[PDB]
């Protein structure tokens, strides 16, 4: 029982994006391109195409590491933060 | 202070990788592109070019987040983790 954090329903069929393989509601992954939107909702990478999957049938990496990208500005750190991360799900931190 | 885990010597001129943004030694960044290497040795992203940067240049972001990758054959997800997560520093996990 997973709920799409979009639409509020438990999702049955999932779209995985291609070629990020992140995966999402397909229903409001769908409604999403329909509107015109080519990058994926959770990494931004640019979206070829998305794949219908059902529940059971997906293989998750679950591995947390830090990103350690380097940028040679502040400014350009952060319009990366605000581009790749902030619907990457809860950074992980000792303050917790 | 920063130590290259790879010869072992204490940093002071980085390659940031590009586009991948990566860093590593400058010295074993090079020599690694003299054998022919085209991948970052960290996240094996194919690399267009190596920068020269001094240490205090960089502004490197350390958000620690889940990869979230599908993949639709454990062979296939093991083959990712393979490729991706091996070089890329301790994962993080509760058995800690
Ligand atoms: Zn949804
Ligand atoms: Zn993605
Ligand atoms: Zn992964
Ligand atoms: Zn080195
Ligand atoms: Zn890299
Ligand atoms: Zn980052």
């Amino acid at each position: 029982v997973h709920f799409c954090d979009k639409c509020g329903l438990p999702i049955k069929v999932y779209g995985r994006m291609i070629p990020c393989k992140h995966v999402f509601c397909y229903d409001c992954a769908i409604l999403h391109e329909k509107k015109g939107d080519k990058m994926c909702p959770g990494c931004s990478d640019p979206v070829q195409r998305i794949e219908q999957c059902t529940r059971g049938s997906l293989f998750m990496c679950s591995i947390v590491q830090g990103c350690k990208r380097t940028y040679l500005s502040q400014r350009d750190l952060q319009a990366h933060i605000n581009h790749r991360h902030m619907r990457a799900g809860k950074p992980v931190t000792r303050a917790s």
